[PDB]
């Protein structure tokens, strides 16, 4: 269902 | 900044 | 068989 | 240090 593998791009929220 | 890297978990929207 | 999506973990090599 | 983030691309080994 849908496309890709997961949701959004990355792992979490931000940079560090 | 925040937690982890980027936004979400994985890549795109779904599995496919 | 394939597992998850990608090779390793992240997007590149290091932090920056 | 290095380029981008982490060690690899995505998470895992191939596409499952
Ligand atoms: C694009 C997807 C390609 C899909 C096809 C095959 C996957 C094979 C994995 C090879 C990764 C190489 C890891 C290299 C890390 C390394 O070269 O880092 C240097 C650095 O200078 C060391 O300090």
């Amino acid at each position: 269902v849908g496309a890709x593998a997961x949701v959004x791009w990355x792992w979490x929220w931000x940079w560090x």
